[PDB]
RNA sequence: UGGAGAGUUUGAUCCUGGCUCAGGGUGAACGCUGGCGGCGUGCCUAAGACAUGCAAGUCGUGCGGGCCGCGGGGUUUUACUCCGU
Protein backbone atom coordinates (compact mmCIF):
# COMPACT_ATOMS: atom_id res chain seq x y z
CA UNK A 1 0.00 0.00 0.00
CA UNK A 2 2.68 2.62 -1.28
CA UNK A 3 0.65 4.43 -4.20
CA UNK A 4 2.47 4.19 -7.26
CA UNK A 5 2.77 6.28 -10.32
CA UNK A 6 3.87 4.94 -13.92
CA UNK A 7 6.42 7.92 -14.77
CA UNK A 8 7.99 6.83 -18.46
CA UNK A 9 6.86 4.19 -20.70
CA UNK A 10 9.26 3.95 -23.91
CA UNK A 11 10.37 0.75 -25.89
CA UNK A 12 13.95 0.35 -27.20
CA UNK A 13 15.38 -1.69 -29.62
CA UNK A 14 18.56 -3.57 -30.78
CA UNK A 15 19.77 -5.17 -33.66
CA UNK A 16 19.63 -8.49 -34.94
CA UNK A 17 20.53 -10.51 -38.13
CA UNK A 18 17.55 -9.31 -39.99
CA UNK A 19 15.61 -7.71 -37.14
CA UNK A 20 15.08 -4.95 -34.56
CA UNK A 21 14.29 -6.65 -31.31
CA UNK A 22 12.29 -4.72 -28.41
CA UNK A 23 12.17 -3.88 -24.83
CA UNK A 24 10.60 -1.94 -22.67
CA UNK A 25 11.72 0.64 -20.04
CA UNK A 26 9.17 1.75 -16.94
CA UNK A 27 9.92 4.57 -14.43
CA UNK A 28 7.45 4.07 -11.77
CA UNK A 29 7.47 6.44 -8.84
CA UNK A 30 6.13 4.43 -5.20
CA UNK A 31 4.94 6.90 -2.27
CA UNK A 32 2.69 6.78 0.27
CA UNK A 33 1.82 10.91 0.61
CA UNK A 34 3.94 10.84 4.03
CA UNK A 35 7.98 11.54 3.29
CA UNK A 36 8.14 8.22 2.12
CA UNK A 37 9.38 7.97 -2.07
CA UNK A 38 10.74 4.98 -4.40
CA UNK A 39 11.99 5.73 -7.93
CA UNK A 40 12.89 2.31 -9.88
CA UNK A 41 13.48 1.99 -13.48
CA UNK A 42 12.54 -1.40 -14.47
CA UNK A 43 12.81 -3.25 -18.02
CA UNK A 44 11.44 -6.51 -19.83
CA UNK A 45 10.49 -7.59 -22.97
CA UNK A 46 6.91 -6.51 -22.15
CA UNK A 47 5.54 -3.48 -20.77
CA UNK A 48 3.42 -5.00 -17.90
CA UNK A 49 6.77 -6.86 -16.47
CA UNK A 50 8.76 -3.47 -16.85
CA UNK A 51 6.15 -1.81 -15.00
CA UNK A 52 6.42 -4.82 -12.30
CA UNK A 53 10.21 -4.47 -12.24
CA UNK A 54 10.14 -0.67 -11.97
CA UNK A 55 7.68 -1.14 -8.82
CA UNK A 56 9.94 -3.84 -7.52
CA UNK A 57 13.06 -1.41 -7.72
CA UNK A 58 11.84 1.38 -6.49
CA UNK A 59 10.11 -0.45 -2.86
CA UNK A 60 13.80 -0.86 -3.10
CA UNK A 61 15.16 2.71 -3.64
CA UNK A 62 13.72 5.00 -0.91
CA UNK A 63 14.13 8.25 0.56
CA UNK A 64 13.84 10.20 4.12
CA UNK A 65 11.69 13.00 2.31
CA UNK A 66 11.70 15.76 5.92
CA UNK A 67 8.26 17.30 5.06
CA UNK A 68 6.89 20.73 7.19
CA UNK A 69 3.71 21.23 6.33
CA UNK A 70 3.71 19.85 2.82
CA UNK A 71 6.42 21.61 1.75
CA UNK A 72 10.38 21.34 2.25
CA UNK A 73 13.17 23.00 4.42
CA UNK A 74 15.15 25.25 1.95
CA UNK A 75 16.01 25.55 -1.43
CA UNK A 76 18.01 22.95 -3.55
CA UNK A 77 19.49 22.13 -7.10
CA UNK A 78 20.84 19.16 -8.21
CA UNK A 79 22.93 18.40 -11.56
CA UNK A 80 22.37 14.60 -12.52
CA UNK A 81 24.35 14.42 -15.88
CA UNK A 82 23.53 17.41 -18.05
CA UNK A 83 19.80 17.68 -16.38
CA UNK A 84 19.08 20.26 -13.54
CA UNK A 85 16.20 20.23 -10.77
CA UNK A 86 15.33 23.44 -8.89
CA UNK A 87 13.59 22.93 -5.73
CA UNK A 88 11.97 25.58 -3.73
CA UNK A 89 9.78 25.74 -0.80
CA UNK A 90 6.23 27.30 -0.80
CA UNK A 91 3.97 28.37 1.88
CA UNK A 92 0.42 26.87 1.45
CA UNK A 93 -1.85 27.51 -1.44
CA UNK A 94 0.78 27.09 -3.77
CA UNK A 95 -0.10 23.44 -4.99
CA UNK A 96 2.80 21.46 -6.19
CA UNK A 97 4.78 23.65 -9.18
CA UNK A 98 6.22 21.44 -11.42
CA UNK A 99 6.79 19.13 -14.51
CA UNK A 100 5.09 15.96 -15.02
CA UNK A 101 8.13 13.99 -13.99
CA UNK A 102 8.81 15.71 -10.42
CA UNK A 103 5.56 16.76 -9.84
CA UNK A 104 4.71 12.76 -9.91
CA UNK A 105 7.68 11.88 -7.96
CA UNK A 106 7.15 15.21 -5.08
CA UNK A 107 3.20 14.16 -4.92
CA UNK A 108 3.83 10.92 -4.23
CA UNK A 109 6.16 12.24 -1.46
CA UNK A 110 3.55 14.13 -0.10
CA UNK A 111 4.91 17.18 -1.19
CA UNK A 112 1.77 20.02 -1.37
CA UNK A 113 3.53 23.07 -1.95
CA UNK A 114 6.59 23.08 -3.78
CA UNK A 115 7.96 24.94 -6.50
CA UNK A 116 10.47 23.71 -9.27
CA UNK A 117 12.13 24.18 -12.33
CA UNK A 118 13.89 21.54 -14.82
CA UNK A 119 16.65 22.78 -16.16
CA UNK A 120 19.54 21.45 -18.57
CA UNK A 121 18.51 18.25 -20.42
CA UNK A 122 15.13 17.35 -19.95
CA UNK A 123 15.43 13.76 -20.43
CA UNK A 124 12.73 12.31 -17.79
CA UNK A 125 14.90 9.86 -16.41
CA UNK A 126 17.70 11.45 -15.80
CA UNK A 127 15.49 14.49 -14.31
CA UNK A 128 13.78 11.30 -12.22
CA UNK A 129 17.13 10.69 -10.77
CA UNK A 130 18.00 14.10 -10.04
CA UNK A 131 14.84 14.95 -8.64
CA UNK A 132 15.25 12.04 -5.96
CA UNK A 133 19.26 12.92 -5.52
CA UNK A 134 17.52 17.03 -4.42
CA UNK A 135 15.41 15.16 -1.82
CA UNK A 136 18.09 12.83 -0.86
CA UNK A 137 20.04 16.22 0.24
CA UNK A 138 17.39 17.91 2.25
CA UNK A 139 18.45 18.53 5.73
CA UNK A 140 16.62 19.57 8.74
CA UNK A 141 17.18 22.74 11.15
CA UNK A 142 17.59 19.70 13.41
CA UNK A 143 20.15 17.64 11.14
CA UNK A 144 22.39 20.70 10.54
CA UNK A 145 22.61 21.91 14.46
CA UNK A 146 23.17 18.33 14.89
CA UNK A 147 25.94 18.51 12.36
CA UNK A 148 27.97 21.40 14.24
CA UNK A 149 28.40 21.28 17.72
CA UNK A 150 31.53 21.00 20.22
C1' U B 1 3.52 34.51 -1.56
C1' G B 2 7.18 32.93 -6.07
C1' G B 3 9.34 29.73 -10.99
C1' A B 4 5.34 23.17 -14.81
C1' G B 5 6.84 21.85 -19.85
C1' A B 6 5.90 19.04 -24.41
C1' G B 7 6.87 17.37 -30.00
C1' U B 8 10.78 16.80 -33.64
C1' U B 9 17.79 14.40 -35.71
C1' U B 10 18.68 7.52 -34.10
C1' G B 11 17.54 0.78 -35.50
C1' A B 12 17.68 2.18 -30.46
C1' U B 13 20.70 5.70 -26.61
C1' C B 14 22.80 9.77 -24.14
C1' C B 15 24.26 14.82 -25.16
C1' U B 16 24.37 19.00 -28.05
C1' G B 17 21.22 22.06 -30.85
C1' G B 18 17.86 24.54 -33.75
C1' C B 19 12.66 24.66 -35.37
C1' U B 20 7.63 24.24 -33.26
C1' C B 21 3.57 24.58 -29.62
C1' A B 22 0.40 25.34 -24.95
C1' G B 23 0.09 31.22 -21.76
C1' G B 24 -0.63 36.44 -21.17
C1' G B 25 -1.34 41.01 -23.84
C1' U B 26 -3.32 44.91 -28.19
C1' G B 27 -5.95 51.74 -30.24
C1' A B 28 -6.44 46.07 -33.56
C1' A B 29 -7.99 43.67 -38.42
C1' C B 30 -10.60 39.61 -40.84
C1' G B 31 -14.45 35.08 -40.55
C1' C B 32 -19.00 32.78 -38.33
C1' U B 33 -22.40 34.44 -34.95
C1' G B 34 -24.84 38.45 -31.96
C1' G B 35 -29.75 39.98 -26.94
C1' C B 36 -29.27 44.09 -22.90
C1' G B 37 -26.72 47.64 -19.97
C1' G B 38 -22.48 50.48 -17.38
C1' C B 39 -17.69 52.54 -17.74
C1' G B 40 -13.74 52.99 -21.00
C1' U B 41 -12.16 53.38 -25.97
C1' G B 42 -12.09 54.15 -31.72
C1' C B 43 -7.22 56.93 -38.68
C1' C B 44 -1.75 52.70 -35.73
C1' U B 45 -1.64 54.17 -42.97
C1' A B 46 -0.96 59.73 -46.57
C1' A B 47 2.93 65.36 -40.84
C1' G B 48 -1.58 63.40 -48.21
C1' A B 49 -5.08 66.83 -50.20
C1' C B 50 -9.40 69.11 -48.17
C1' A B 51 -16.22 71.33 -49.92
C1' U B 52 -19.15 73.28 -45.66
C1' G B 53 -20.27 74.82 -40.68
C1' C B 54 -18.54 75.98 -36.07
C1' A B 55 -13.35 76.03 -32.64
C1' A B 56 -11.61 83.79 -29.73
C1' G B 57 -13.15 87.00 -28.08
C1' U B 58 -14.84 90.77 -24.94
C1' C B 59 -15.20 96.03 -22.62
C1' G B 60 -20.39 101.83 -24.23
C1' U B 61 -18.05 102.22 -16.63
C1' G B 62 -11.60 104.18 -22.18
C1' C B 63 -13.15 107.52 -26.75
C1' G B 64 -15.76 110.07 -31.17
C1' G B 65 -18.87 108.86 -34.78
C1' G B 66 -22.62 106.18 -38.53
C1' C B 67 -27.73 103.37 -38.44
C1' C B 68 -32.12 101.93 -35.98
C1' G B 69 -36.27 101.40 -32.37
C1' C B 70 -38.43 104.27 -28.94
C1' G B 71 -39.56 108.17 -25.14
C1' G B 72 -39.75 114.17 -25.01
C1' G B 73 -42.03 118.63 -29.50
C1' G B 74 -39.49 121.22 -32.87
C1' U B 75 -42.99 124.67 -38.64
C1' U B 76 -48.90 121.55 -35.51
C1' U B 77 -46.60 116.95 -38.04
C1' U B 78 -44.23 114.09 -42.82
C1' A B 79 -39.25 118.79 -45.88
C1' C B 80 -34.18 121.85 -42.24
C1' U B 81 -34.96 114.67 -38.37
C1' C B 82 -33.64 118.76 -31.67
C1' C B 83 -32.66 116.88 -26.65
C1' G B 84 -32.95 112.34 -23.29
C1' U B 85 -32.05 106.13 -23.44
MG1 LIG C 1 18.29 21.94 -24.50
MG1 LIG D 1 22.49 12.23 -37.41
MG1 LIG E 1 -22.70 40.70 -39.34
Amino acid sequence: DFEEKMILIRRTARMQAGGRRFRFGALVVVGDRQGRVGLGFGKAPEVPLAVQKAGYYARRNMVEVPLQNGTIPHEIEVEFGASKIVLKPAAPGTGVIAGAVPRAILELAGVTDILTKELGSRNPINIAYATMEALRQLRTKADVERLRKG
